[PDB]
């Protein structure tokens, strides 16, 4: 409907809105060999858990995470991870949250272990960006 449209305020659009533009700070500030060594060791020690780096997407105006480096059970679902991150950023239930891994939204029925197997990087970490709508 017309009421659903916006033609009065300017909407700013830029490459900040392209999730493919995301750059994880963790990969800038920590050298590859240190990341790889730590991820390799943690996966050997806890084969039923996956190491995950979570950072906020460029455009997003929602809350920040106090911690970015997580160890997650492989059997945790994407929906459960959404819920747990939502609580950590204090995002009210009424507002949408999105995850992106390698520029795609995860499949609904994926577990964190399935996401890890398909998308982990050569440093043994899985990188997840989170954003608002």
């Amino acid at each position: 409907g017309k009421e659903e449209e916006e033609d009065s305020t300017f909407t700013n659009i830029s490459l900040a809105d392209d999730i493919g533009s995301m750059k994880f700070v963790y990969k800038e500030e920590h050298p590859f060999e240190k990341r790889r060594s730590e991820g390799e060791k943690i996966r050997k020690k806890y084969p039923d858990r996956v190491p995950v780096i979570v950072e906020k997407a460029p455009k997003a105006r929602i809350g920040d995470l106090d911690k970015k480096k997580y160890l997650v059970p492989s059997d945790l679902t994407v929906g459960q991870f959404y819920f747990l991150i939502r609580k950590r950023i204090h995002l009210r239930a009424e507002d949408a949250l999105f995850f992106f891994v390698n520029n795609v939204i995860p499949p609904t029925s994926a577990t964190m272990g399935q996401l890890y197997q398909e998308h982990h990087e050569e440093d043994f970490f899985l990188y997840i960006a989170y954003s608002d709508e």
